[PDB]
């Protein structure tokens, strides 16, 4: 009798009121009985059609539900096994829900994430880091099996044209987004605005236990992403992106890959197929990204950033390896060592 | 010990070889034992670490698999419950696979559909009509809960700029795509080429038992769709589309809605938000569609088509109602009345 | 006193009524006299200011014009050389004007072209064939001198998705567009609709006096163009296109090049840089174009079309050479031999 | 005998060597004499053909030119009026040429502009401010007379994602672009990078003699433009833009309009039709522009900028009026008062 069962029965009802009259015609009443009764004889069935006929007026869904719930929970469940097979969903869709706890630009501000199970309606808090899938996987993959997958979830921490340095709080339960703290106050970029959507990939971690080719360990954070599309995102907004390449930034002695990606919703996504297409269609974009990350902390007392491969942006095949490997590291962190907070 | 278990263990292994060295270092050997052994003491554990140390040379995944499979299937399963929770997929992705049975443009030609379970690797034949989801539902829905869904699977039967009249064979098991037969020969449009991708929505049916507002029943086929993007699709190709509106075509006395939609991969999808945007950005497109469907059978001995609403293209809210209701009709056809073939 | 002179004086007037009060303030009246009066005697300047101050009410432009036209043709002549240098246009822009003489789809239908000189206001009829520039040349070319030009005027005779075979009438004075006549009636394609904007390049001619490399002479018509953008054009509409390549069609034994081009207003024009990009971004488009032109006359009793280079689409460099050479032929036809009608 | 005459004769030559054999066949030699010779005596035509036939080897253009230049200035004069009418260009296209005088980021750096007359080949230095047309006007306007014009030349001083404050030097002859000087050194924005292409409209001037509606005079500079397309421009690059709206910025007590525009080469230009479409397709763009200009000088010791209309972005109709009026002011500055340098 739970809300999940009610939705199943609601879809069942629609198969007998396809045109949404709002009620069951007499013919439809006999038909839903012939259907529910399929794993019965007439003993429990005779009692069923007689019961529904004795309802007063139009058999609305609401009255049909009432009739259904009035039966004994055991006998219901026998025929319900058929109903459930035909009318339950393949999987329960989870709606990502975002809530703010004010006040923005002060240390108290948080962006919290929840799941709303669309079948049960139950809400639970989740971690944008651990619980948002890194890979966007269709239940039924219709794109041809030849073309390989390139659809990643990107969590936007810092929208295009802004400079409040929001971050997934790796140290707090459920890892809400917060504003980073620098010199005791909420941190704003001093160098200038972030000129692309900036954020991170969920279910990745720049491991402090891994010696990257560059001779350093990781910066202890989710893998960083720069989304170069034309649309400004909201803080905490999550959207599907295509990975194009990656910059081997070494930041304060830690590996700090910067993945270049573009929203699958951008008008030029189709035409950007690897890192080399970015100079062709967005000349100066890669140079500006490399330079911004090279110098941005200098005005803050830091030093110029170093880069592996002499600052070369590696291609997408390489970037997806980097992401895959940080997914493994994240598996080791959360699944194996049970660390949900740093 | 099945292929599904092997993939689970392969992802497990990667969490202890994150950098893909191809083997387990000594430290990693102790760690995978501390992990597998978490629901054990030392009795079954002592036997475990001793067993893995006694492997010769580098513990490759292949040797790790061998060691794992050599244990007694019961004791394995106790710790495996933990492994399965951490490293099994949320759901099994199904790869849509298409096979042709030649020869094209003859009556023998068929396009068959299969599912390849990507975890088990098992293939089964499926119906493009019944088994391809009508609605494209993300497991975790990241688009904000306010913006409503508009992502439908479109099965292309007739590609842009062609005239071989392929159709889902509603009368055959597994409903392969075939070429329609007219006057004893494989059917080609006489009027001209189809100038947009033409096909159908899976899990819909223009019910022969429903009296549509127009005073007729349906044409006994899946709901028809015209995809107006610039890209030509392959025969049988399935892709995600956005519904914009619908034309109330009455064809030979049957309701024969023609849904106007556009590929979510087209460069101008973002800008087309309802049926009214089509004349703005694709002037003449709606007029040509209405006219082509109005007259195309006349040169074949048929009559001009009629249209409800005096030929008005209804908007997307209306088109999605039409699609929703034909989904209900399809539920009644397949689930309730158990008809997989017409 | 021409309307041309009036517009010059209107622009002069605006330079002293910059915010468009609609009239001259006293200080502005003194300033326009000091301007008109260099280099004249103080006698003529003071008398000039006096003539204008003696105007009744507000010195609107319309009254300023009146004063000017009443002024003596002598004093005018000396300063007007200055005025003309400062305020005359570099060249007179001609506005293309299109008029129909009904009735459409009958032999009487004509689309006529005119020029309206925006400075003199005089309208004169012109030939879309002879008088519309083949090359679109900016007065000041701002694109870098490195980038070679690829901006051509395309005259649409047959809009996307239509089949009325309109044509520039090479045989009639001013070469209006008419519907071709086949078998005594206005001609419609029997094969199907034209699925791209179809038309011709002005100031070109497939010479009947030239033996093309293919061993045949030309089809005696302007060079044919297929514009593959997503937007449908109106009959007779002229717009700027980018040339991509050309198909060496031989039609009924005559050279009948089919240039592939795309509108500079199309959303994907920037990404289409040569003929090879068409299969990348519009798969099937080239094949469909070749096939349509190969077979369309067969159903009319004609023969399959032939193609040079085995049906290969030559690239944009080759296509521009063909166009340049047909431009030379047109120069010989019109300028040298004075043939405006065939 | 000018290089201008040589190009005329080159085009004439091509009209008799249409396929570019590179020389004149005998029949073509007779034909060019019959052309040049109307209307002359048979004596002069036969002697002319004889002069050219008496040429050694193949009559290439280069030798044809030689023959022409040696011909007697009398006979030339009579036919050349015909030649000039048939083969001279409507107007001489000027190619914009840009030269740097290093060294960049020092006070010595200059970007100079030239015109190369494509017919005469003569190069002369020009002012990007005065000599580049504000309005982009086609010789033959093919867009329908209904559509009003919205095609302006934009001079980029500060490319997208940069912060070197380059400026048209209003104080120097020919008004080269230089880096602004602030506090004795070449000026860089302290606030951050300019996140859109920034520059100015040629042939405009924010007059110091005009009391703007806001109750202040102008900032004595060309009108400022922010180009919001996705493509980064080079310093000094000139390109055609579509005007969308304008921000009524008051900067240090002076009127300092900020016109919002977008490149006619941008993929989404067609879809942006007025200022209201910018929030539809580039959310946050307007807010970010207003805010950047509001605060950027504060970190330099300056004050927040003021805005007329409470910071509202006025629409494109209003923006074009502002531009038209600043064009009038520029006419008064340059043409009437002869001020090319401030
Ligand atoms: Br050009
Ligand atoms: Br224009
Ligand atoms: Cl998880
Ligand atoms: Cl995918
Ligand atoms: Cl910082
Ligand atoms: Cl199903
Ligand atoms: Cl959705
Ligand atoms: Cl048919
Ligand atoms: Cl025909
Ligand atoms: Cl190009
Ligand atoms: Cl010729
Ligand atoms: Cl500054
Ligand atoms: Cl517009
Ligand atoms: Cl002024
Ligand atoms: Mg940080
Ligand atoms: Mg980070
Ligand atoms: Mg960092
Ligand atoms: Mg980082
Ligand atoms: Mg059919
Ligand atoms: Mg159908
Ligand atoms: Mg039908
Ligand atoms: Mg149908
Ligand atoms: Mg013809
Ligand atoms: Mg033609
Ligand atoms: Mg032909
Ligand atoms: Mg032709
Ligand atoms: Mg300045
Ligand atoms: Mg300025
Ligand atoms: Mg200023
Ligand atoms: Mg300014």
């Amino acid at each position: 009798t739970q809300p999940m069962i009610k939705k199943i029965m609601s879809r069942l009802f629609s198969a007998f009121d396809v045109t949404h009259l709002g009620y069951l015609t007499p013919d439809k009443v006999e038909e839903v009985c012939r259907y529910l009764g399929r794993n019965m004889s007439d003993g429990d069935v005779k009692a069923m059609k007689a019961e529904i006929n004795a309802i007063d007026g139009h058999v609305t869904f609401e009255k049909f539900w009432a009739w259904w719930c009035s039966h004994p929970v055991h006998s219901r469940t026998k025929c319900f096994s058929m109903v459930s097979a035909d009318f339950s969903m393949p999987y329960h869709q989870q709606q990502l829900v975002v809530h703010e706890k004010g006040e923005m630009y002060t240390p108290s501000y948080r962006v919290l994430y929840f799941f709303r199970d669309l079948e049960t309606g139950r809400e639970r808090q989740v971690s944008p880091w651990h619980d948002i899938p890194l890979y966007v996987r269709d239940l039924v993959r219709t794109k041809p099996e030849a073309t390989p997958m390139n659809r990643y979830n990107f969590i936007c921490e810092i929208p295009k044209w802004t400079r409040a340095k929001f971050e997934i709080a790796t140290g707090e339960s459920f890892n809400p987004i917060k504003q980073d703290i620098k010199n005791g106050v909420p941190r704003f970029y001093k160098h200038g605005d972030m000129m692309w959507n900036y954020g991170a990939f969920p279910q990745t971690w720049e491991s402090t236990e891994v010696l990257f080719e560059a001779g350093v360990t990781g910066d202890n954070d989710p893998v960083d992403a720069v989304e170069i599309g034309m649309t400004q995102f909201k803080v905490g907004q999550v959207s599907a992106v295509k990975v194009l390449g990656v910059l081997g930034m070494i930041d304060e002695g830690k590996m700090d890959w910067k993945v270049v990606c573009i929203s699958h919703n951008d008008p030029i996504c189709r035409f950007m197929k690897d890192i080399h297409d970015v100079p062709k269609f967005l000349p100066g974009c890669l140079d500006a990204i490399r330079e911004w990350f090279r110098v941005y902390k200098i005005c803050q007392g830091g030093e110029a950033s170093h880069f592996a491969f002499d600052g070369e942006f590696k291609d997408k095949e390489y970037a997806m390896k980097v992401i895959d490997e940080s997914h493994n590291m994240w598996h080791n962190l959360l699944k194996v060592n049970k660390r949900g907070e740093l």
